[PDB]
């Protein structure tokens, strides 16, 4: 599934921000608008036993040009909360469910 970082009107959101996937399906996050942007998974808000480090950017790593992507695949089922560290306060957050 593709997820935009930044809406086409420059809003600071994931598009889509809530979605479901199958195990091992890829998520491609692509730098769209209002960068820099990143994707960090919340260690306290993903399935038990998952290593967030494995599926996130570092807090300090950024995508700062149009069309940069980060790709990840999830396999454990459950809900995964994620956010953009620099724009978390702006409401740039999301949640994916692996079902
Ligand atoms: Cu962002």
């Amino acid at each position: 599934i593709d997820v935009l970082l930044g809406a086409d009107d420059g809003s600071l959101a994931f598009v889509p921000s809530e979605f479901s996937i199958s195990p091992g399906e890829k998520i491609v996050f692509k730098n769209n608008a209002g960068f820099p942007h990143n994707i960090v998974f919340d260690e306290d808000s993903i399935p038990s036993g998952v290593d967030a480090s494995k599926i996130s950017m570092s807090e300090e790593d950024l995508l700062n040009a149009k069309g940069e992507t980060f790709e990840v695949a999830l396999s454990n089922k459950g809900e995964y909360s994620f956010y953009c560290s620099p724009h978390q306060g702006a409401g740039m957050v999301g949640k994916v469910t692996v079902n």
